[PDB]
């Protein structure tokens, strides 16, 4: 997958995690983010393409997946003990690093 | 994944297998509409709701998915081949078997 | 085993299914009934014995299985899902396909 | 594996099942078959190289492989108990869906 | 399962190899049977409630599933050696054990 | 682990048990302390290192681990159901085999 | 393997334990043994064939099987620490067992 | 296993890893300690619970643990190579790690 | 491995990509490198050795291994594509990220 | 597999790798010789039964397939990069090894 | 395993295939006859620790145990099949080449 | 790899052998030897470009290969059991095997 096809899918699974009713439906979802999100991680966005690969800007920008990384575990956390709603909780808290790094570098 | 969860994956992987440039992608695409296609066949669409389990609609209906998940069988093995514009030739081709069951039941 | 033998753990699977409480009952009396159901469709009824292979009845008799497998797959999708009541109900309406089965070739 | 590849490995097994003298060279030659018809049935036969996918032509000769791999199962589920006459006998019954599949598609 | 649920399962095993023709068939029942007397020996007999788990008669409940399951696993022995009869006559057996627990704690 | 280690597992699974509001965490309690009753059933208690293994102190101790891995059993049971309030019941309940070895051995 | 087949395996690895320089030999020594007094607790010696399974010798035949596999995990415990010249004592010490079940039922 | 119980297990570990005496006993503690770490880099301490998801303090309470996870792996690296001085010393240069986080942000 | 065994690794690795004229070599040269840099991050260098864990040129120091194992990732992905002579560009210009950590602590 | 029947495997598969068009294509079709030929060399062939096992003919004999052998994985090794028509040159060129052990033994 | 101890565990399993009655049994001693002349081929008799690795008689060690392995797997084919007579007369023309190597190099 | 890469392979975990202090680096360090010879025994030296593969000359080739990887599983042997000093030895004696190939062929 390219980076554009893994920001899909991050964004899908999410809205099929606010519709979902029960941890499973959402376990999964998480899941498949949190593949996305590996993928991701190593993708050089078009705005830094120019940018050395040691530049504070793209290890930031490395740091915003390994923070997004640590909150889909976390929803997962939840999710595997059955908590729908706080799991739905944590993942929509996720948006906040989804917005920062569209700010910076989307 | 319910019903329309599985059909819009269908439908993303169909625009991914068509932008593509190499059978990796292609393959890996064919795929998740693989296992899309599995988790959707034993699911009841709307308007076949009120018509028996029997009933030759539900039959013809599970029928389609079966067509489907051949021709992705299919174009996955071309994609495995390397040949990568002939398996999103039959990609493309599978729009029609898409279209068949749409204009029956969706 | 035989397919006598899968029906009646067929059938054992739906009174487990019907007294249980919780939802791991559930999915794993219908993963059961699942795998007697892929082992019997293979098999040849007594009724059917004289009959060609690729006689209406046997292309029938097998069609009747390929739904009953769907069914069973759509109420454990349910029970994955921890929904213990509509994973009952949707094994109370597998006994449509029990019938219409019997009535045929038992 | 192309089609006759697929055929020609089908054939081949079927000569090893009636050479056979005992269960385990029977049980391997059936399973070798369920490979070569699993990777066959997606395929689209020369003579129906200009029928749409959904036409009743294409999905007889699908159901003729699904009737194919249910006996060569059957098959199978006698080499697993020993009975090494009832199997050869089995495969032999099943030349009957590859005459008449050849009939019309070959 | 509860200990009712495994109960059945092992009277159906019992019957299933009583009526088999190979050892194939008599060792998956008594592969069950295993499954089932594992499942069922840390269970409360509903005679035995009102006891503390460290009298003699969960000790000796649980000391007669440990009998049954070397019988299980004798037989099992016998049965992956292809002696039909013995694993049979065997399995026969083994109702002193099942008998000599019921008229205690059933 | 020695055999202070495991108890020392023992307890505090024990205490995560009684504090737990989900299934998911009892369960992975449960687990671990049977992997703990595992490793310490074969284990020689300080008090009876000056006897032969088979006198009836060492079969008693090796007893009390068996009645325990039992009840840890069917607590894990239960959590493996959804059970959280009938485990935590269960998992308090097997204090009392925690004790009676200790007033015995240690 | 019948029960003496698993003796003269017990046999042999005490020698082969007793002559080791290093902890990796006695280890698959002792994990050998284990697999021998698996198969062969479930087994009837010949002088207690004569009798019901749930007598007392038949009982204490099997209690002294589980005390040997107690000690042999024990030893693992030693080996799979580095511990030759311990686990190498222990394995001495175990020949009381191999001599308390001979002496009563050999 | 929340964030008070991965803690509780981590200071169980360097417990066992300082009065250890093998290398067998220390690599299994710095395995489960990894466990527990791994775990626990995704959570929320209750100081930080005010607090955003990108602020500097949970960026920080995060970096703190990928620091921790860096050295009980070189820890390991040693324990495997049998070096249990060398793995115990390792160990309690560790807790420069745990004061840092703890006088932060417990 | 120690750190210069892994640094020597990730050298050969370098030299072999950029030689090499299919995708599969240079694929596997960069699964070895990945293998090499997880075994090196948690790693010393003996120009930091007296400056404490938390220090941030420690910190510096495993940011630079992540850095880097992100890159190989990204050639990775090219390489798994087939696209050859991009992940050996990809490979060429990892070379700036080595140099960076080198000017540093080298 | 009896001796001839893995002749005649090794037979077609040379035949499907000549007229291939894709490495994936020749790489199974080379796989399958692979099981072939393993399967092959520990067998008598007829016109060798009365000599010794240590007789230099049934040591060249076992030689000769290890000969094949090597050139099977230097043909796989040049089809899992992506060289068919080299992958191809070396599977024709396999047929002076066929050739010499015919002359001698066929 | 040593040396003599490979060939003590060659040798406990012909008389195991002599006594044995079933196709099971002798299917797994000569499992184990293959685990044992695997691990034994690469040996140094005691005769021949004098002599040079590539010396003609090393050479010769070495390809006698490839010709014993050949044999077995001979054998294990014909067991695998269930003909436990003709497995146990291929098994006693084993001694052949266990006589061989003796003579030179015992 | 390539003859050369597997060659550099071998060479430098030869170079760990020596360097090493422990039985794991010295395990891991045969273990990628044993790859590299198993990648390498196939392929064709340019010294012998223009042999026939039956030649005298390409089989001592494959023989010095097998020799090889003997002895480095007998260095395996060693390591496996802690043996460091031993290994190493072993390790320094296959250096003949190295050598004698050298001469010849390279
Ligand atoms: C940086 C660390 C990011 C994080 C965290 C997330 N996203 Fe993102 N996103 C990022 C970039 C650099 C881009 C631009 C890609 C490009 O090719 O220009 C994007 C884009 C998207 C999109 C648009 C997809 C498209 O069709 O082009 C979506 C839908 C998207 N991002 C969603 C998304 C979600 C839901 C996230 C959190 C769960 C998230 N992103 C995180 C960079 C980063
Ligand atoms: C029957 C055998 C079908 C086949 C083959 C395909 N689709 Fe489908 N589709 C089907 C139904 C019954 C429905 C309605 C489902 C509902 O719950 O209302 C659909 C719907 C879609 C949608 C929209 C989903 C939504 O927004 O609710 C899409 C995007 C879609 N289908 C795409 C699609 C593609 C790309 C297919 C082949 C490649 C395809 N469908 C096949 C039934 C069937
Ligand atoms: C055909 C496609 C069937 C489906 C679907 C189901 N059943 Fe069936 N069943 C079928 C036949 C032809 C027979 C008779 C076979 C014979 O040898 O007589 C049966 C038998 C049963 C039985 C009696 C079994 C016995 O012990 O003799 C039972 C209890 C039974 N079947 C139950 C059952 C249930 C609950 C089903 C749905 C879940 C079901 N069957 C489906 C054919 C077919
Ligand atoms: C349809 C559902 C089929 C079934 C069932 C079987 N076969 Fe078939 N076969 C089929 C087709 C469409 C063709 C023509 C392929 C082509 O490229 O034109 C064939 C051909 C064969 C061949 C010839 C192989 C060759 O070298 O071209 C053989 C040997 C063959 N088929 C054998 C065979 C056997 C033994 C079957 C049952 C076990 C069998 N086929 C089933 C279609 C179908
Ligand atoms: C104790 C050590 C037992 C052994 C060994 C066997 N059985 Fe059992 N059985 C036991 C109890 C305590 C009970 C009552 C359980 C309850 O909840 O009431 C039973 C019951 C049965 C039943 C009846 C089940 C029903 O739904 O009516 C059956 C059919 C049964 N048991 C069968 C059975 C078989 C076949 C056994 C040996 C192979 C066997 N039991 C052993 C206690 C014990
Ligand atoms: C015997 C059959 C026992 C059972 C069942 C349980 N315990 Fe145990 N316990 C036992 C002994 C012989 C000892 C002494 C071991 C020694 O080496 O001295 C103990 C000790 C404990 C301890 C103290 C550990 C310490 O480091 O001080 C604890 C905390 C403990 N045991 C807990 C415990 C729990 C929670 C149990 C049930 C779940 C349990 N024990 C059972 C013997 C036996
Ligand atoms: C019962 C609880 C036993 C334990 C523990 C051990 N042995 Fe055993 N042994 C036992 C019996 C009933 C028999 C007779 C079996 C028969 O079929 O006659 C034996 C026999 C042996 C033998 C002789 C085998 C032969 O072929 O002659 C040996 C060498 C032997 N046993 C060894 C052995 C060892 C080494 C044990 C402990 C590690 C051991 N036995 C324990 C009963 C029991
Ligand atoms: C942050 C990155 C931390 C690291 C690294 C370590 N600890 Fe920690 N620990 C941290 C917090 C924020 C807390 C308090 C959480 C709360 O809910 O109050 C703790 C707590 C502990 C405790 C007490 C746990 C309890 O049972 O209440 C202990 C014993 C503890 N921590 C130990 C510990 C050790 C040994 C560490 C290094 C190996 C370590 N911690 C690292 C934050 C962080
Ligand atoms: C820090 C984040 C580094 C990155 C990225 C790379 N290297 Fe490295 N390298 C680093 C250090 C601290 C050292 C010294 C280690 C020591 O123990 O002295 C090295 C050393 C090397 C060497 C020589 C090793 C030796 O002979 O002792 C080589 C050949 C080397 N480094 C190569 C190399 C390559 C090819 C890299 C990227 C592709 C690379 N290094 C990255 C620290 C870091
Ligand atoms: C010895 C080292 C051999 C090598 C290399 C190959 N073959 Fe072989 N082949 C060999 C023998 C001893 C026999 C006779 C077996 C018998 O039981 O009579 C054969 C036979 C064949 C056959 C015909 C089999 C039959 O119909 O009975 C074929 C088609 C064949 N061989 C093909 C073949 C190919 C294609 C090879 C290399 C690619 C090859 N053989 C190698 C001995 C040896
Ligand atoms: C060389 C290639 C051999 C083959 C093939 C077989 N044996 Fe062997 N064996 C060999 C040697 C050099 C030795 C002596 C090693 C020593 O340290 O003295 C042996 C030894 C034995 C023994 C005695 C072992 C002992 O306990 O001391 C036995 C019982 C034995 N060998 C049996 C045996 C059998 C049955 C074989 C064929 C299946 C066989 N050996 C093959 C060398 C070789
Ligand atoms: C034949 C059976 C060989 C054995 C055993 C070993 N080596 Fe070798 N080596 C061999 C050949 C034919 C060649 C020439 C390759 C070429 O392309 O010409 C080599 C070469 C080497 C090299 C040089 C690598 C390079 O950069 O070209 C090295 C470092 C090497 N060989 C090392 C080596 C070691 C350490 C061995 C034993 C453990 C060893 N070789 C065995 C053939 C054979
Ligand atoms: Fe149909
Ligand atoms: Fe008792
Ligand atoms: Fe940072
Ligand atoms: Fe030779
Ligand atoms: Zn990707
Ligand atoms: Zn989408
Ligand atoms: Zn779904
Ligand atoms: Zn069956
Ligand atoms: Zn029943
Ligand atoms: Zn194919
Ligand atoms: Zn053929
Ligand atoms: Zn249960
Ligand atoms: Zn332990
Ligand atoms: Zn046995
Ligand atoms: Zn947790
Ligand atoms: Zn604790
Ligand atoms: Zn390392
Ligand atoms: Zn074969
Ligand atoms: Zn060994
Ligand atoms: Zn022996
Ligand atoms: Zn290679
Ligand atoms: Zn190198």
């Amino acid at each position: 997958a390219d980076l554009e096809d893994n920001m899909h899918t991050l964004n899908d699974n999410l809205k099929v995690i606010e519709k979902a009713d029960n941890a499973t439906t959402v376990k999964d979802a998480l899941t498949k983010m949190q593949a996305a999100a590996q993928d991701a991680w190593s993708a050089t966005p078009p705005k830094l393409e120019d940018k050395s690969p040691d530049s504070p800007e793209m290890s930031d920008f490395r740091c915003g997946f390994w923070e997004l990384i640590g909150q889909i575990n976390a929803a997962l956390h939840l999710a595997k003990q059955g908590k729908v709603k706080e799991a739905q909780a944590a993942a929509e808290q996720l948006k906040t690093t989804c917005n920062a790094c569209h700010q910076k570098y989307r």
